[PDB]
Formats: C-alpha cells, structure tokens, sequence
C-alpha cells in the first residue's frame, strides 16, 4: 500500500534530517560554552562536520565577520553574514530552524541551511548565527537510497508545495507543479497523470519540519 | 536470479548497515577530537554529556592513565575503585591500535550485558603523553533491531557476525557473543547464497561483509 510506503520514507527523511539537526545543534552547544574564535575554528573544522555539511560558517553581529571551515572561500569585499536568509532566520527564531531553499551566496546552487543563534552565555544577548548548510541533491539521493518497487521515486517539498528536494535539481526551490501538473498537497494517494501515463502520488507529513515527503510511482508496476 | 536476488537483499542491508556503524564511529571520533583538543575535565563533561551523545551511545566514558580515574555521561554511575578502567578491554584495544577501533562483543562491567565498544586513545596535545582512552557503548539488541527493521522477505531475519562467525548482533539476544553455530549450525562463513536445513525446513543464508569493519551482516530467508 503506497500510504505505507510513503509513511516509511517520511520517518526515514525525519531520522536523515534529524541526525543533521542534532549534528549542528551539538556544534553550536559547544560553541556557546566558550565562543573564542579559536574554539570556533576546532570545532567546525572536524572531518564529521565538514562530511555532514556543504560549509559551516559563524557569523558576527557585532561586525560582519565571519569564522568557517573552508579556507579556500573567503567572503569577498561584498559578504555581510548579517544580510543572508540564514543568519536572519535564526535571529528571528532564537532557536534551531532550517531555512526555506535559497541561491547560495558563491556558487548559485539552491540550498538549505540549518541555522542556530549564538546567544552570550553570561548576558545571553545575541552574538550572531551559524550556518550548517545542507545539499538538496545529497538529501534527493538519501530519500531515494532504499526504494521497494523500482519504478518512481520519492521528492520532498514545504506545506505550500515548493519544493525542498528532487532527484532532478533543477526543481529545486520550485512549485511542485513543475513536475507534478497539481500545484496543492492532495494528501491521499491519488492518481497523476504524467506524460499520458498513470501514477500513483502519495505524501506524508515529515516530524520535526513543515515539509511532506512525497511518492511517484508507476501504477502498473506498483501493483 | 534467486541466488542473485538474495545476493541483493544481504547487500542492501550490508550497506545501510555500514553507513550506520560509520556514522557511530564519526561521531565517537569529532568527541575524541575535541577532548584531545582540550582535556580539561569540565571540558569533556561538558562535550560527552550533550543529548547528540547521550542519544547515539549507551554511555560514554573517559578513563585515565594516571591514577585510573574517569568522567562519564551517565551522573547516576559512580563506580568505585574495583573499577579501573586502564584494565578494561575497550581501554586496552584503543591503546593498542592507537586510533579508534571497535572492540569485539564483550560482557558489560555494570550489567553483565554482551556489547561492543567504540573505543579511542587520547594523547596530550603538545608531549604527545598518552592521557587514557574513551569508550563509546554501543547496544547490540540496538544494532539487531536496526538492520531488521527493513525486511522486504515474507520470513525470516537479519544477524551480523565477525569474519571467523563469532555473533555481533542477532534478534535473539542470548546469540550476542556466541558462535554462529548455534542458530545456523553452520561455523564456517559461506557467503555465497546456498541452502541451509535449520530445524528440519529449508532456508536461503547469505553473507555480505560491512565495509570499515570485519564483520559480515547474514540473512536467514525461509524458503515456503
Ligand atoms: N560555498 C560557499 N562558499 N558558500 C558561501 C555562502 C554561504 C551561505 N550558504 C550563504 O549563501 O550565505
Ligand atoms: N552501564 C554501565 N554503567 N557500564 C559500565 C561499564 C562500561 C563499559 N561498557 C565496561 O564494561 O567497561
């Protein structure tokens, strides 16, 4: 049954998405216990953080400065941290918060990141936001790693149908109609059809975040 | 193509299987590296007790060389001096391959439980002084659970062995430690795809090792 199939990709996307949370929740713990630029350095800088994540970088309200764990990109005379998605979303939340798909600063891929405020640990007043910034072509190939019928594949989009990850990433951080035609969430397994061909579209709710895994799978084959 | 097909399933659990104890073992060693960093003890008690670490081991703990003292994750384990971690098997391991490694099943010094340790040296950052060792508890009942929870065959299950059939982790716990023998009465590992009779009726067994480790997952698939 497609909703069960559907129901399962969605706990397995919440625990690969999860684990990033948890990774760059422990991070910014670490560096709120002791926030010196050195500390900052050593703990972003670990083969751990820089394997779960495209870029880590901490930015500074107090400046515009910015410590992160690529030396090969330094911000050029443009960046301000204070002025990117990420660094506001945080802010705004004072707490863990993934951000909707933007173009990243440097290269134009869209992405996601998971974004944390930095608060001072005596006065608690806000020091700035760290990004942890997730591949939406990496998330597509988790989700679609361990597939049951060989024929389709699994997407995940926001409540409003823009979507977070494709197998195809050129539709990410779009509406889902691109490839879908249907530009709302019909919940229920339903039928699509797609090029002349029926399919089965099903979506279930991911825990943790405002997103719906979602399901295409050729009909005669499913069953 | 049925040899092959159950070929693909013990695959397919080997690798998931492979990416779970990898991510364990990169967790275990981002921990290692920031108490090498700094191994003032407010400093690891604050790195270990953190809900990412309280959540991925059973518990973690930090002995030391010195005087065989220790700090670990878990405030309601206070054990007195009968416990010297320096003599433990987890401790004696990460000395002795001078990086992280996994321990072989072993019995738990509080429980009794047989488990598996990740375990890692510390050094002194600047003499290079080995400082002691730090162990990350790893649930075998956990790790049976784990690679049984996707099982696309009608019946049967999912186990995992070391390379000479010593059992890591199957669905029956009591297995834990004990040779493979005594659920496959096999004790040799064959890891092609071929028949085994378990109790009378037939069933497909198969074996594909999990990369970083020599271990190998095996799947028992009855044959109806
Ligand atoms: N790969 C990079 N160097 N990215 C730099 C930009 C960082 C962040 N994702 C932003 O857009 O603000
Ligand atoms: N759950 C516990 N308190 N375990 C204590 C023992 C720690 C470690 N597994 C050992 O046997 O040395």
């Amino acid at each position: 049954s497609v909703d069960e199939i559907v129901d399962g990709v969605s706990k397995t996307t919440a625990e690969v998405i999860n684990g990033r949370k948890s990774i760059a929740q422990y991070a910014t713990s670490l560096i709120e216990s002791n926030p010196e630029p050195d500390n900052v350095r050593t703990i972003i800088s670990q083969p751990l953080i820089k394997n779960t994540f495209l870029l880590v970088g901490f930015g500074l309200e107090k400046d515009g400065s910015n410590i992160n764990n690529d030396p090969s990109w330094n911000p050029g005379p443009t960046w301000d941290p204070r002025v990117r998605p990420w660094y506001k979303d945080a802010k705004n939340a004072g707490k863990l918060v993934i951000t909707a798909p933007y173009a990243d600063s440097a290269s134009g891929e869209i992405l996601v990141s998971v974004a944390t405020p930095v608060k001072d640990s005596a006065t608690g007043q806000f020091l700035g936001s760290i990004f942890y910034d997730v591949s939406l072509a990496e998330l597509a190939e988790l989700v679609n790693e361990v597939k049951l019928f060989d024929a389709g594949y699994v997407f995940i989009v926001s409540e409003d149908g823009t979507t977070i990850a494709h197998p195809k990433k050129e539709f990410n951080g779009k509406p889902m109609s691109e490839f879908l035609g249907e530009s709302k969430i019909n919940v229920d397994t339903h039928q699509v059809i797609i090029n002349g061909k029926p399919y089965a579209v099903s979506f279930s709710d991911v825990e943790g975040e405002d997103w719906y895994v979602g399901v295409v799978i050729d009909e005669e084959i499913a069953y």
